[PDB]
């Protein structure tokens, strides 16, 4: 039993192609608003593995919705942000993901792609004018499938992570490693952005993006705390640069609390 795309890479399909970013089935069972800016697909769900599963699926050269050459196609869902940098302030994300395919470029600076981010505005400039925090990446890995081809076997997941708010590029962003998962493995994911207090300084407040992938904790502290104005998370698929990228995303929940 399988919901996988195996049919050739194209950037647009008909049933793919929709007309604004918020088009959506009805009563999709992965929470939080669509934003659809591919039209390679749109979103859609599968039953398999007894669970039910948001599909989302992309492809280079397919985003119809923002300004040519400018940002990767994506199919994502936004989640309320928690806008408040109290102590004890977060946004908190769950699901369990599976990973079958994801961009590749032949070069890793631009192979990969995400199923999910950290956002959250910052006071002073510096960035778009919605900056992402961090990323989780995930980097294909090649193995034989028993027929003497090349194919995308597991994925490496990386964080691609701010040095400062709002960098970019090879300056203002630096990529760690976390772990590998198989092709279709169900990955239990949590996803928590908040703030909490500092333990090195009684009145500071710490800006954390923690991750649970599978089990494993990859915890991390955002640079400079005192600029962040809230917490944010984004999940689905984005970035695509060569190729196909194709999530799927079971089981998702979602809360926050804003404490001033
Ligand atoms: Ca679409």
């Amino acid at each position: 039993q399988t919901d996988e795309d195996t049919g050739p890479v194209v950037d647009c399909t008909n049933q793919g192609t929709n007309p604004t970013r918020d088009t959506d089935i009805p009563n999709p069972r992965n929470i939080g608003d669509i934003d659809d800016r591919s039209c390679y697909a749109n979103y859609s769900e599968s039953s398999i593995l007894g669970k039910f599963w948001g599909i989302y699926n992309i492809t280079d050269g397919s985003n119809h919705m923002d300004a040519p050459n400018t940002l990767q196609p994506r199919i994502e869902r936004s989640l309320s942000r928690s806008q408040a940098t109290g102590a004890g302030s977060y946004a908190r994300f769950r699901g369990v993901l599976r990973i079958l395919e994801v961009g590749d470029t032949g070069t890793f600076s631009s192979s990969g792609s995400y199923f999910m981010q950290a956002k959250g505005k910052h006071t002073g400039g510096g960035g778009s004018p919605d900056p992402a925090i961090c990323l989780y990446r995930a980097h294909p890995v090649y193995g034989d499938d028993g027929n003497g081809n090349q194919v995308q076997v597991s994925f490496d997941i990386w964080r691609e992570q701010i040095n400062f708010r709002g960098g970019s590029g090879s300056a203002g962003r630096t990529e760690v490693f976390l772990k590998n998962v198989l092709k279709n493995e169900q990955i239990d994911i949590e996803l928590e952005v908040g703030f909490r207090d500092d333990p090195n300084n009684p009145g500071q407040t710490l800006h954390y993006a923690d991750a649970k992938i599978g089990g494993e904790e990859f915890n991390w502290n955002i640079p400079e705390p005192e600029r962040g104005i809230e917490s944010g998370i984004r999940y689905g698929a984005y970035r695509v640069k060569g190729g196909r990228a194709q999530f799927r995303w079971a089981n998702t929940s979602y809360t926050k609390d804003e404490v001033n």
